C-alpha cells in the first residue's frame, strides 16, 4: 500500500511541494480547518507556514498543484486536537459543505484561503464537540462529485470502535480512506511486548466498516504522541505482516512531517508498507 501523512501544524517541517518531492507519501492532509460552525467564521490554522490573512496562504496552491502533478491526493482536514468546530444543526453541516465547495474544492469563492488549486477531498479528524450532523456533512459533500470530479471524503477516527464522533458518518459507506488512530487509547494501541490489543482493533474495524481502504496511524516518534509509539522494527517484523492479509489494507498513516522528518519514520518502513 502507500503512506498517508499529516502536514500544516509545525511551520519548520517543510513546503508542501518540498514534502511531496520525497516521494514517500501517497496522500497528505492539510491540518487544519479547526475552527466552524456556530456562525462562526471558518478559520485555517498552519502553524507558522503563513497566516491565511490578506491571501498569506494561497501560496500554498503551488504545493497543492505539485502533489497532483505527481499523483498525490491532497485532502483539507477538519477538526484535531484543538479548536472550536462544531455543527449545531443540520442546517450548518448545509452552510459549511458549501462554504467548503466554494473555498477548497470546485466551487468559487473570492477569499479561498489556500488559493486556486482544487482540492482532492476532505479528511474528518473531529475529536470533540458535538456528536451530531458529522453524517449529514459527509453526506452534502458527497453530493457536490455528481457536478463531475469526485470530492474524496477521509477520516481520522480514534481507535476504540465505534468511534463516538464519526460512528455514524463511517456507517454512511461514503469514506473512501479510513486512517484510524491507533494510539492515544490504551485498550487498542500498542504497548511494549504486547501486539494483541492493536490486532484486535484493526480487526473489529476492517470488518466493521465499509469504507474504501483503512490505513494503520501511528505517531512517527515518541515526541508525537502521548502514548502508544511503536519502534519501527516491531511495525515490520510483527504488525505488517498480520495487518496486511486483509484485503482493505491500505497502508500506514502518520502523525506528522514534521517528527518524521526527527525521526527518519517513514525512511524506515516504505518498502514493507
Ligand atoms: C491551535 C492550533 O490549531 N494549532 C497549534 C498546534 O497544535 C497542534 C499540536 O498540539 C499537535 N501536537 C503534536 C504533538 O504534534 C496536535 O497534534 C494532534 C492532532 O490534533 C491530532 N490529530 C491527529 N491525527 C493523526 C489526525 O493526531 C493527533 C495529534 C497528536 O498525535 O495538533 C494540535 C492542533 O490540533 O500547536 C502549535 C505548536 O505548539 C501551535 O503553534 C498551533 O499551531
Amino acid at each position: 500500500g502507500g503512506i498517508a501523512i499529516y502536514w500544516g501544524q509545525n511551520g519548520n517541517e517543510g513546503t508542501l511541494t518540498q514534502t511531496c518531492s520525497t516521494r514517500k507519501y501517497s496522500y497528505v492532509n492539510i491540518a487544519f480547518l479547526n475552527k466552524f460552525g456556530n456562525g462562526q467564521t471558518p478559520q485555517i490554522n498552519l502553524a507558522g507556514h503563513c497566516n491565511p490573512a490578506a491571501g498569506g496562504c494561497t501560496i500554498v496552491s503551488n504545493g497543492i498543484r505539485s502533489c497532483q502533478i505527481q499523483g498525490i491526493k491532497v485532502m483539507l482536514s477538519l477538526g484535531g486536537g484543538i479548536g472550536s468546530y462544531t455543527l449545531a444543526s443540520q442546517a450548518d453541516a448545509k452552510n459549511v459543505a458549501d462554504y467548503l465547495w466554494n473555498n477548497f474544492l470546485g466551487g468559487k469563492s473570492s477569499s479561498r484561503p489556500l488559493g486556486d488549486a482544487v482540492l482532492d477531498g476532505i479528511d474528518f479528524d473531529i475529536e470533540h464537540g458535538s456528536t451530531l450532523y458529522w453524517d449529514d456533512l459527509a453526506r452534502y459533500l458527497s453530493a457536490y462529485s455528481k457536478q463531475g470530479k469526485k470530492v474524496y471524503l477521509t477520516a481520522a477516527p480514534q481507535c476504540p470502535f465505534p468511534d463516538r464522533y464519526l460512528g455514524t458518518a463511517l456507517n454512511t459507506g461514503l469514506f473512501d480512506y479510513v486512517w484510524v488512530q491507533f494510539y492515544n487509547n490504551p485498550p487498542c494501541q500498542y504497548s511494549s511486548g504486547n501486539i494483541n490489543n492493536i490486532i484486535n482493533s484493526w480487526n473489529r474495524w476492517t470488518t466493521s466498516i465499509n469504507a474504501g481502504k483503512i490505513f494503520l496511524g501511528l505517531p512517527a516518534a515518541p515526541e508525537a504522541a502521548g502514548s502508544g509509539y511503536v519502534p519501527p522494527d516491531v511495525l515490520i517484523s510483527r504488525i505488517l505482516p498480520e495487518i496486511k492479509k486483509s484485503p482493505k489494507y491500505g497502508g500506514v498513516m502518520l502523525w506528522s512531517k514534521f517528527y518524521d522528518d526527527k525521526n527518519g519514520y517513514s525512511s524506515s518502513i516504505l518498502d514493507s508498507v
